[PDB]
């Protein structure tokens, strides 16, 4: 139904808002990246969109660049400069004291178009220029070689992160919720995951946490909600990053560090008293549906 | 009603927080308030209503503001800031931004000075935790109040290193801003505190009938844009903008950018342009009208 020339397109904001509705006073249901590729699946004004961990949502028609396939397939097929700070700045010039083009996160990757002093120049989905500095991104070839996917690895990113205030649908270093915060962290390292946390729960091996919690592992994930009971299916409503020693990350109020131990100062009683299972997934990216890396990942790739 | 004397009033302790219409996060953001920012507290369900410095009001999680006494709030106020200058950063554990980082910070939040260690300063939260935060991105507030230039020249040179910023609904920080929020994110950045909502900064300061020309229109008015009054309707406010001259205004729409009146422009908004109403003129009237303050005349920074 989609036109050929707009069934795909391009974010080209740091960090667009995907919504339940096309329309501002609806809830905030997922966020999505600068670079990122994207289906779309209608136009009403606002165009509803299908990021590549298949969530779907709706955003203002300016902020995603329409193409057609080719467009699109041209667009990923260029080698990126991946943004690898929290927060920074484009400019106008390859000089920091110069007029900004926008802001950037890390997990944006916009089309390496040269070099200039201690910039890398760049190009957006909709054709801004800009220079980006050298010192918070990096070319996306370099960045796959040098990159680590292991628990250690994700664990020293989260505490990055740490401070960092909850937003309700939050997918971006700006600002996470408890799944958000798990997508935000695996997306610097190429990962992609579920968004939702009832989703994230049924990836990976499932873990049935033992007392003493000798059997999970750092880089594990926790997941907390309703038990099930021979009536009830169990609910997931939270989930954290299990960092050994019975202390987990989490996204609430903050992002912040909690413990299952009552000795802890940071000792969590609702979330211990909640706790349902762990799941260990990091062994299983491109080995599962649902979980893969950017260059294994469809939305990436012509098909 | 009001609340328990130890829980009257809060400060904000997270960089950012998201005020909504209910308490609960499935419904929708009304505002954002900053970290150190003092808030007077209405009501507490598992949720805080809280009322911000601007004297509006929404719900918020509990974990994100510290409840005091007056006599707390009123010791929170007093104590001198460091107030952030920069768009974004950080806070750190140590005096060394590789160490271990506390929380991030964006521009207007403000944090006690608690002394100062190499090119840091040491600053404590509202909770109670420390950092250390770059003198090159934050100042020492009286150092700060000192050097502030309130004019029109000023505050769209802070409005123009936002462009590119995302729109956000509700948005009122450097992270991402709504019509309105664009205003007033850079109006605080200057101290300067105005109404939240866009109907409601149209009717605050000088109310300026727009020449066909635009030859009566000020770097630095508010343009605003909506439906025009009709004999039966009064007018609808539905958006505004920063007027820069020459036909060319800033806003929130999609991002932060500039667009213009005039069709010979290339960044012509065509839509906006024909529903542009009037302009207003306020930054003369700052302190000297109801709902337009700076902080060290607002009320909720002071005790009474
Ligand atoms: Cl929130
Ligand atoms: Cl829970
Ligand atoms: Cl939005
Ligand atoms: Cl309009």
């Amino acid at each position: 139904p989609m036109p050929a020339d707009s069934a795909y397109g391009v974010v080209h904001i740091s960090v667009c808002n995907m919504r339940d509705e096309g329309k501002f006073t609806s809830g905030m249901s997922t966020q999505a990246l600068l670079g990122m590729p994207v289906k779309v699946l209608q136009y009403t004004g606002w165009y509803e969109i299908q990021t590549p961990d298949d969530y779907t949502g709706w955003v203002h028609r300016m902020v995603i660049t329409p193409m057609s396939k080719e467009k699109y397939d041209e667009w990923n097929r260029a080698e990126k400069i991946v943004v690898t700070s929290h927060y920074g700045f484009t400019y106008e010039k390859p000089d920091d004291d110069s007029q900004t083009v926008s802001d950037v996160v890390a997990g944006n990757r916009l089309k390496w178009e040269g070099s200039k002093g201690h910039f890398y120049k760049v190009s957006y989905p909709d054709g801004r220029q800009a220079y980006i500095s050298r010192h918070i991104s990096q070319p996306e070839s370099k960045w796959r070689a040098s990159l680590k996917q292991d628990a250690e690895s994700i664990i020293k990113t989260a505490y990055t992160m740490i401070g960092i205030p909850y937003l309700w649908a939050g997918t971006s270093s700006k600002g996470v919720d408890c799944s958000g915060l798990v997508r935000t962290v695996l997306f610097m390292h190429d990962i992609i995951i579920p968004r939702d946390a009832s989703q994230q729960a049924y990836v990976g091996e499932r873990i049935e946490i033992a007392p003493d919690f000798s059997n999970v592992q750092r880089g594990d994930l926790v997941f907390f909600g309703r038990k099930a009971t021979a009536d009830r299916k169990e609910g997931i409503s939270h989930v954290g990053i299990y960092l050994g020693n019975k202390r987990f990350i989490h996204a609430l109020g903050d992002v912040h560090i909690s413990s299952f131990d009552p000795e802890d100062e940071c000792y969590d009683e609702f979330n211990t008293g909640r706790l349902l299972f762990a799941t260990r997934f990091l062994p299983y990216i491109n080995k599962e549906k649902g979980m893969n890396t950017t260059d294994h990942n469809l939305y990436y790739l012509h098909h």
